[PDB]
């Protein structure tokens, strides 16, 4: 219903905390007043979306008018996956068809996958952080509506992994590792860090070929492992899949540093 649609729109609006909406006058926009359509014209979708929301989120506006605008926003966005659309248009600054499709793809994927699989999808995206935060909001919204505990497990599990990537992206300690790499790309190093987290069953054999994957300059292969131990020791607990995952990873790097010292 329209009545519950407004509530879902406001519920989605509280998941995002767009300053765009708060900065907005509303008073002097002229939206008051009442039967409205597309008076906005030339105005970009993202801006009409935020402006409508500014009214929906209003502390003084009557619920009768909020309903009229709610239906209108539902026409602007597509009736299918409008929730995701709303979250996208508010969540992303420069939102283009490449982003809309990607976000939609990532979401349908989540609704049927490791932390690298997720990173590799969002890797080359403008405001990739933002694109990812959209899916997180969407999934956490859906979670409160799921019947199946199996769905609940899958859904919450993805939320953890997506937030994990968000934490990984938010860091800049790899500068010294990026320095010693041939390609000098942050993403190639970042990919490797995620692989070590993915490889819960970390083997001495696998870990030993780590500077070869990231193409670390010759001789500087031991130093790499020293920086790696330093890196994993520095990470927040949220980054690890298990409590013993830190302790085991650091043991392994230490075991490898010790093995290389004789050869
Ligand atoms: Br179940
Ligand atoms: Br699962």
């Amino acid at each position: 219903t329209i009545e519950k649609l407004l509530n879902e729109m406001q519920e989605l609006l509280t998941l995002t905390d767009s300053d765009k909406i708060k900065e907005l006058s509303l008073k002097n926009s002229g939206l008051l007043e009442d039967p409205t359509l597309a008076m906005f014209g030339n105005m970009p979708k993202g801006e009409i979306v935020a402006l409508i929301s500014s009214l929906l989120q209003s502390k003084f506006v009557k619920i009768e008018l909020k309903k009229k605008y709610a239906k209108l926003l539902l026409d602007l966005l597509g009736e299918d996956d409008w929730e995701l659309a709303l979250l996208s248009w508010l969540g992303v600054g420069e939102l283009n068809q490449e982003g809309i499709q990607k976000i939609k793809k990532l979401y349908e994927k989540a609704k049927d996958a490791s932390l690298l699989d997720w990173f590799m999808e969002i890797k080359d995206l403008p405001e990739r952080e933002k694109h990812l935060k959209v899916i997180i909001r969407a999934l956490s919204f859906d979670l409160s509506y799921m019947s199946s505990f199996e769905d609940k497990v899958r859904t919450s599990s993805i939320i953890s992994d997506l937030c994990r990537i968000i934490i990984f992206l938010s860091l800049n300690n790899y500068t010294d590792i990026i320095a010693i790499s041939i390609k000098k790309d942050k993403d190639v190093i970042l990919n490797e860090m995620l692989s070590i987290i993915e490889h819960v069953w970390l083997t001495e054999d696998w870990l030993l070929e780590s500077p070869s994957r990231v193409s670390i300059v010759e001789d500087k292969h031991v130093y790499y492992f020293h920086l790696l131990k330093e890196f994993f020791a520095s990470l927040p607990d949220a980054c690890f899949i298990d409590n013993e995952q830190r302790s085991n990873t650091l043991l392994m790097i230490g075991k490898v540093i010790d093995y290389k010292e004789d050869v």
